[PDB]
DNA sequence: CAAGGCACATGACAACGGTGTTCAGTGCCGCGTTGCCCGATACCCCCTACCCGTAGTTGACTGGCATCCGGGCGCCGGGTCGCC
């Protein structure tokens, strides 16, 4: 996990912690457990790398309802839409050219320049209704 | 003269006003800690220059050295050969 700034070791803990997680999570959580695997590393600083993870684009970032930012990393690199449960969080990446020809037919029709298209599906789980 | 009918105001009724808190997150901006990158530095190599130890050198050449006295002074102590 390549970063603009100069490697060490605590960017490369917080590289592998998102590699082991395939959950979407919040920034101060994620410090949280973080700080159980016992690195202890600073919010701010974690704050810092984790924004340069997102401009990088190798981590998708969500909003959720509440506002909060939210990342994970996806295993394909090509742009993808994520579906995710609330309650559980299974994180799992589909695609669709569809989509993005009626983006493009769209932005024609309007006759607009570029765009970009931010697409999310919230639903409730299978397994969860269950007991 | 008493009973029945209309005005204004009134006991509650929420919902705005405005501002104060609270979450909580994410930075914002001053204190300290970190991967680089090089640069010099100790430490392997090869070469030869020079220090230092060993071993020969065949006419003959076969016993030295200069001592030491003007203490001085007395005693101890033992040795040492005469003594009868
Ligand atoms: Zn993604
Ligand atoms: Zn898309
Ligand atoms: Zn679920």
């Amino acid at each position: 996990p390549p970063v603009k700034g100069r490697a060490t070791r605590q960017r490369a803990a917080v590289s592998a912690a998102l590699q082991e997680v395939e959950e979407f999570r919040s920034a101060q959580e994620l410090h949280d457990m973080l700080k159980h695997k016992g690195d202890a590393v600073g919010l701010t600083t974690v704050y810092r790398t984790l924004q340069s993870l997102a401009d990088a684009g190798e981590v998708d970032v969500l909003r959720t309802a509440e506002g909060e930012s939210v990342y994970r990393r996806c295993s394909t690199g090509d742009h993808h839409h994520h579906l995710v449960c609330r309650a559980c969080g299974k994180a799992v990446e589909v695609e669709g050219p569809a989509v993005e020809k009626w983006a493009e037919a769209i932005a024609a029709e309007h006759g607009y320049v570029n765009v970009a298209h931010t697409v999310e599906i919230f639903g409730t789980c299978a397994d969860c209704a269950g007991a």
